[PDB]
Parts: structure tokens; C-alpha cells; sequence
């Protein structure tokens, strides 16, 4: 199928931080209106006020491979990626990805 097809993101990976998250579209989609971020959904406790991180989308050679690489040391806890993929002519795909930090 075209678009999202394959990553190495973190899909439900419970144990460490994943070292960067890869993302490939068979479809050359990101002309330049892409992004994606990284929020701590660590716990609950306080009504599901998860903590937006600081991390930079990058791509591979092909601007078809989407990197994100976080600027800060992803510690212990519960993290979720929202991802924004788009094209030139229109189709988004945003998505996200859930994963834990032991």
C-alpha cells in the first residue's frame, strides 16, 4: 500500500528509551509541510496532563524516511510520539506512537 509503511519508532517498547524514531512512506510524501513531537505521558495522576519534550524531526536521504532524533535524554517513564505526516497535494497522516522508559 502507498504512504505509512514501515518505522522503528518504539510500538509499545516497555523498557528504555529508544535511541531515535524512524519512520519510512513508501509514498514520497513531506515536501515541507511535516512534523512530528514527543510528549511524557508518563502517569495519569493529575487529570492525563502529559509533558510536551523537546525533540527534532530530521529524514533520511530520502525525504520519504522521516528521523526524529529528542534533544533532551528521554528518562524513565511513559512517552508517547505524535507524528504529523503530510504531502504536496494534500492526504495527511498523523499518527503517534506509545512506548515506556524503565
Amino acid at each position: 500500500h502507498p504512504k505509512l509503511v514501515s518505522s522503528t519508532p518504539a510500538e509499545g517498547s516497555e523498557g528504555a528509551a529508544p535511541a531515535k524514531i524512524e519512520l519510512h512512506f513508501s509514498e514520497n510524501l513531506v515536501t515541507q509541510f511535516s512534523g512530528a513531537k514527543l510528549v511524557m505521558t508518563a502517569m495519569p495522576g493529575m487529570e492525563h496532563s502529559p509533558m510536551a519534550v523537546k525533540a527534532a524531526v530530521s529524514g533520511g536521504g530520502d525525504p520519504k524516511t522521516m528521523v526524529i532524533t529528542p534533544a533532551s535524554p528521554l528518562t524513565a517513564g511513559t512517552y508517547k510520539v505524535d507524528w504529523r505526516a503530510v504531502s504536496s497535494d494534500t492526504h495527511p497522516i498523523t499518527g503517534s506512537v506509545t512506548f515506556k522508559v524503565k
